[PDB]
């Protein structure tokens, strides 16, 4: 009967490692009674327990005294190393944190959402009530900022299986690409500039951003490079923003922590020179890895995949706030992958950049300082490779151990996708059902807590268009071709929000509604605001700040990158475009006005004479007996 609460009480338990001297027994045994729990660490969900004469609920207390009197013994502990000392020298002020398991040791000295109106405009004037989109975006202040802090990253690492990493390099081996071992050499700084983000931000001690580095201080990466790689400490420090503030800047071209972490600008591009080919995966040696995988390719590629089991079924990876549970053993399980495949002559470099990393003095934009205790900076060059990386093995290792498929014969059972730490794997539904109900406190002893479901089990799509991928999840479309293919599909109300704000002109607004049709087409009414921004001043040319823009005509830059064309989309999933505008009436977004209305608007453009967008829409061309004969065009990014 209480199996449920035990369950409960096994994920507060410390993890331990198999007991081959008692009797380990599990949420049920100990439900059923006459076992007398001897210890709270748990291995695989099991306890080590005593046959006698004990009821049920009088176990259950046992267990939460013993988890309790643990957890008392272990939860405010430490010395700071040697390297991060000058930090404290730097300090001025007592601190004001209140942090309670990692260090504030004090202060140093010191040193909008608005709408886009074209955009904007365009939805009012179609009755879409702006006021009533949810709110994205949002920054916060100073205080609501530190109490982030101590919300999510004021505490102690995670306590993961004993002989845990052991397994997981045993997982590493089992997918690693011994031709490329040993060979990794840092890059030229040519290529390194070709993919960099000049405004990259500057760190708190940092005047000159990524770009102004580049241009005229050189010498002082290449100093860094130098002193990691013969092993000598570097003065490394990450700087905490919150969230959408104005050093919130993208290094490469919704999912970041409110806590965004990041190393100096001159660090970040000592990292990235010398660890571009793992850092940028090139190539691709984690396996399900999606990071380059444009959006509107991602379900296609999924479904070949899903089309070949029997009983498909996808079970999604939901790791609770994933950068703040990433442990010092998990930052040299990715270091000692890292040496695997880097040239002799940087594995020191590696060793010194990683044992930066699992101390790290961060500072506050208002001059706070803590010293973080291991976890992943949002910033952090290898965030995306790493975090992949280390989200495959734990999952592999997770299934594998739920279901009794030895590591090895994973690739022949299931597919596995990542983009950090999102992801799914597809598998069989009886392989599924068991690692979706055994994942959860087994990711929870590996230190990887799931946001568990209803039944405290993980979310199992039994049917395609059911997965959740990258915030997106899949829609079909129809085509005049008779081909059926898929888009990335996320709810109208948030597409509308995104699309009609920005943080602090035309030539924007165009690349956005660009970018958007390029991810949207199948939502009519996206589809047609897009079409309606794209034919504002078509002499103004699109800005590049996006994710795409288009040279010459968008609409032949569409179908180069999505092999129709717009006119050729002829249906969209009646059922699922449903479920996805159901917000839309539920907040009050559109009444029923709002698709005719733009539709109308749609014709009235596109019946006068001359060579309109809005009639590559099928619909709109068809009641303005008129079509787009459109020009040369090229997506880019």
């Amino acid at each position: 009967n209480l199996t449920p609460l035990f369950e409960e009480l096994l994920q507060q338990c410390p993890p331990g490692g198999q007991n081959k001297t008692a009797h380990m027994v599990s949420a049920y045994q100990l439900a059923q009674g006459n076992w007398m729990p001897t210890s709270c660490h748990v291995f695989m969900g099991t306890i080590s327990a005593r046959r006698t004469k004990t009821h049920p609920y009088e176990a259950y207390v046992k267990l939460r005294e013993l988890v309790e009197e643990h957890k008392m013994k272990t939860l405010c502990p430490s010395s700071l190393g040697k390297h991060n000392d000058w930090i404290i020298g730097k300090i001025k002020y007592q601190g004001n944190l209140r942090t309670k398991h990692m260090l504030n040791p004090g202060k140093v000295a010191e040193q909008h959402n608005v709408y886009n109106k074209t955009i904007g405009s365009v939805m009012t004037a179609t009755g879409i009530r702006l006021e009533k989109l949810p709110v994205v975006r949002a920054q916060t202040d100073t205080t609501n900022f530190h109490q982030a802090i101590r919300d999510k990253i004021d505490k102690e690492e995670n306590l993961q299986t004993p002989g845990l990493h052991k397994k997981l390099m045993e997982v590493f081996n089992a997918l690693k690409r011994p031709e490329l071992e040993s060979s990794y050499d840092a890059v030229e700084w040519e290529e390194l500039e070709r993919g960099i983000n000049r405004k990259g931000a500057a760190g708190f001690f940092e005047r000159k951003n990524i770009g102004e580095i580049l241009d005229s201080e050189k010498n002082k990466v290449e100093e860094i490079i130098d002193n990691l790689k013969k092993g000598r400490n570097i003065k490394y420090y990450e700087t905490a923003i919150p969230k959408n503030e104005k050093r919130d800047v993208n290094d490469d071209w919704e999912k970041k922590p409110r806590v965004i972490q990041y190393p100096e600008a001159k660090t970040r591009l000592a990292i990235t020179k010398v660890m571009y080919k793992w850092v940028k995966q090139k190539p691709v040696v984690i396996p399900g890895y999606e990071g380059k995988t444009p959006l509107f390719q991602i379900f296609d590629k999924v479904k070949k995949e899903w089309d070949q089991f029997q009983n498909p079924v996808a079970v999604s990876f939901d790791t609770k706030a994933w950068d703040t549970q990433v442990t010092t053993k998990d930052l040299e399980l990715i270091k000692d992958i890292q040496k695997y495949y880097f040239k002799k002559k940087w594995h020191k470099f590696i060793d010194t950049l990683t044992m930066h990393m699992t101390e790290v003095p961060v500072i506050c934009a208002d001059g706070e300082v803590y010293i973080r205790k291991g976890q992943r900076g949002s910033g952090q060059p290898d965030t995306s490779a790493g975090n992949s990386m280390l989200n495959v093995l734990t999952m592999v290792y997770a299934f594998c151990e739920a279901t009794g498929v030895p590591y090895k014969s994973f690739d022949r059972v299931a597919k596995i996708h990542v983009c950090g730490d999102d992801g799914f794997l597809i598998t069989e539904r009886a392989l599924g059902e068991k690692f979706a109900s055994k994942g959860v406190q087994i990711l929870a002893e590996a230190g990887k807590p799931q946001k568990i479901t209803e039944g405290d089990k993980m979310k199992v799509a039994y049917q395609f268009d059911d997965i959740e991928f990258c915030s997106h999840t899949p829609i079909q479309v129809r085509w005049s071709d008779n081909t059926s293919s898929y888009m990335p599909g996320r709810n109208t109300t948030t597409i509308l929000a995104k699309m009609a704000t920005r943080l602090d002109t035309i030539a924007y607004e165009k690349a956005v509604a660009f970018s958007f049709l390029l991810m949207y087409s199948w939502n009519p009414l996206i589809r047609r605001i897009c079409l309606l921004v794209l034919s504002t001043e078509l002499q103004v040319k699109p800005g590049k700040s996006t994710t795409y823009y288009y040279e010459g005509d968008p609409i032949s830059a569409y179908k180069e990158v999505i092999g129709h064309n717009l006119f050729d989309l002829k249906r969209t999933s009646f059922e699922k475009l449903a479920k996805l505008n159901l917000s839309m009436s539920v907040l009050g977004a559109w009444t029923r006005h709002t698709s005719k209305r733009l539709l109308q608007d749609c014709v009235n453009m596109g019946v006068k004479e001359g060579n309109w967008l809005v009639n590559a829409d099928r619909l709109v061309s068809s009641k303005t007996g008129n079509r787009y004969i459109p020009g040369e065009g090229h997506t880019l990014q």
